[PDB]
């Protein structure tokens, strides 16, 4: 699995830590994330986001 990154501010998401906090678990792929999960930092829907 990829890494991805917001377009607005930056974050990486890297499928390998996850997102736990926001409930979405270490292992899970960037397309696999329920589609409200905005981006932590800066609030950013998934739809900023790109590959590394
Ligand atoms: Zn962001």
């Amino acid at each position: 699995m990829k890494k991805y990154t917001c377009k607005i501010c930056g974050y990486i998401y890297n499928p390998e830590d996850g997102d736990p906090d926001n409930g979405v678990n270490p292992g899970t792929d960037f397309k696999d994330i329920p589609d409200d999960w905005v981006c932590p930092i800066c609030g950013a829907p998934k739809s900023e986001f790109e590959e590394v």
